[PDB]
């Protein structure tokens, strides 16, 4: 049902987020909006 | 001179924007702050 790319993409954010990923580094990808 | 994890996370932040991340998942992801 899910798309293995919405799967993958919500693993890699949280792992990344695990993995100690600043709230600078969101609110600059964040800027791209 | 640049760790391995920031480069990754780097890396990988780039790479999930690229293929499509929302803008929805960003703020979810900001909102640990």
């Amino acid at each position: 049902l899910v798309s293995k790319l919405s799967q993958l993409q919500t693993e890699l954010m949280a792992a990344l987020l695990e993995s100690g990923l600043s709230k600078e580094a969101l609110i600059q990808a964040l800027g791209e909006w």
